[PDB]
């Protein structure tokens, strides 16, 4: 065989899909292998193991308009028997300080943020990285929006 | 039921403690598992080997000063052989390109670090996660400041 | 010494390339273990398997430009089957949201970009782990700019 035994997984945001965003495991670059499967834009935990459960997405804006832009994304994770979502890995970005654009429209700023933990899920388990604005979210990509999970 | 084993650790930062950044043991899904103390605010590290080194730290700021407000983050390792002290992650960001806020008080400023790397750590070794303006941290503290690690 | 049977690399910028990123396997803590290979200025690979590909990168300057920079950092697979680079993680960050602090010449930013993630690849493959602006590199550090692999 070639993709191993331990439960992997890297899905990449869809590109055609626009203010949301859906998880593509079957592009190339993408794994979802032994156990690993995508239900409800959720990765659903095989086994009871222990996971890295890295995620990146990609914003981008056109000049920073008024009403102050939080940018949050973040992994929950909702369990087999309490099935809430419960925060995992979270971060917060706000892109915008300035008067908001004038003298010269556009001028667009780009965030990444980054989400990184090593985490105990158990068999039923489910996980998922999402964010607040899909509207900003950044795609002529190959590897700008993504999500994993790999067995360790 | 903790299943695979190798030296783990994955550890949050406890809340209230204004403006320190103890990392805690209990809380979330934080762990400690197969020998990895975390002794005097430092994760010991247990027998060596090439240990996958994560941190991530977040700071809020109400406005921005007038004296340029820099921010690092670091890892550093302190030998358990030669007992010095060695930088292995660091990151340097500037919140602000000077505005300091003069009317309207106030717009938040969140500027996210993360910082991950694989390295070569030898049983004893001890890894201290510190940042330098400690005054600037946010107590919303889902799973947002975080350090760990685990054998790969 | 080096610990465990997989082959794994961690490289480092060269602080003394004008304008251009170059990997070294001999300064800070560059492995180059079972069978990776720092080629021509990225890693050949040795061998089938789950890796995982982490880098960093640290820019610098002091006050904004040309309205416009764009920091952008991509790690790139050209495989031994589809032999075209393609992406496999990217980022742009990109400092100075207008600004061009004319009276604030000189006052410095830091931006620092990290990504990695698991992929499958295959023997003979190689990676590059390249930036746009390498003249808005830092290097006054260490443990500042990486790429490596690990196979896991």
């Amino acid at each position: 065989r070639t993709p191993s035994d331990k439960p992997v997984a890297h899905v990449v945001a869809n590109p055609q899909a626009e203010g949301q965003l859906q998880w593509l495991n079957d592009r190339a670059n993408a794994l979802l292998a032994n156990g690993v499967e995508l239900r409800d834009n959720q990765l659903v935990v095989p086994s009871e193991g222990l996971y890295l459960i890295y995620s990146q997405v990609l914003f981008k804006g056109q000049g920073c308009p008024s009403t102050h832009v939080l940018l949050t994304h973040t992994i929950s994770r909702i369990a087999v028997s309490y099935q809430t979502k419960v925060n995992l890995l979270s971060a917060i970005k706000s892109p915008c300080q300035r008067e908001t654009p004038e003298g010269a429209e556009a001028k667009p700023w780009y965030e990444p943020i980054y989400l990184g933990g090593v985490f105990q899920l158990e068999k039923g388990d489910r996980l998922s990285a999402e964010i607040n604005r899909p509207d900003y979210l950044d795609f002529a990509e190959s590897g700008q929006v993504y999500f994993g999970i790999i067995a360790l």
